[PDB]
């Protein structure tokens, strides 16, 4: 359990990461 | 860079799923 | 030229890779 | 949950979309 | 080379759908 | 709805194989 | 890239069939 | 089950990783 809320920081800090990028793209 | 920081984020969230996969797997014992 | 909707399309993926991590853990728990 | 993964794959399911696009128009150019 | 990839894409995005659609009957339950 | 999994799976199957050939044409 | 792009996108299809997969036997 | 699932994420972590290098390669010229 507690490697799988690890997992899920980490998923969310990607997407983050995924959505800056997209408005650099789009900038 | 933000070909380089959607590359990232996708490595971060691979690493993630890895560590959900882990944890699944000790789920089955 | 087509990267914006590559760009794009894995962001949507990474989303229900997310939508789909949550689920399997409401469901182991 | 288990709802939530299938609307986790109907999301992966648009991406692949918009990616197939993006490949479709880089093929023409 | 790229239509093909492409195409197949789309071709895994209606699969995805169609088990998203199957996941909810099943949730239904 | 155990039909509509079946006939996605065998939809991603056969998607998979598309992209196959494609990477062999693009490999050649 | 675009082969890398392609080959990836295979190997998630692969891993999203075994989920699918996965989840059916489970619901079996 | 549990188990195949987890394989299953594996195996898409491999796939963004993938993904991610080509990225950086397009985003390199």
């Amino acid at each position: 359990l507690e490697e799988i809320a690890q997992g899920l920081e980490e998923i969310a800090k990607g997407l983050k990461k995924i959505a800056w990028g997209l408005k650099k793209i789009a900038q």
